[PDB]
């Protein structure tokens, strides 16, 4: 019991370490999207100015 | 819909901008009309001085 007891409490914080993982690459995620963002509106733009 | 948005507004800036370019070519025409004007002018003048 013990064993899988402290095993479990251990595989939780193993758990949310793999959530703050996931909050850094998400928060890398989410500045790409507002590059990407900027990146579109540029692209529109460059479409008028083909004139 | 963010996507679509920003690039939205981009492109009525976009289209405003095409109206503008209208106004300057629409400018440049509206003189050669006054010009052409004083054409047809010299040409009516011209055809009774053809006596």
């Amino acid at each position: 019991m013990r064993g899988q007891i402290r095993g479990l409490e251990m595989a939780s914080k193993n758990s949310q370490d793999g959530i703050s993982l996931i909050q850094t690459a998400e928060g890398a995620l989410t500045e790409t999207r507002a590059i990407l963002q900027r990146v579109r509106e540029l692209v529109v733009q460059a479409g008028n100015t083909g004139t």
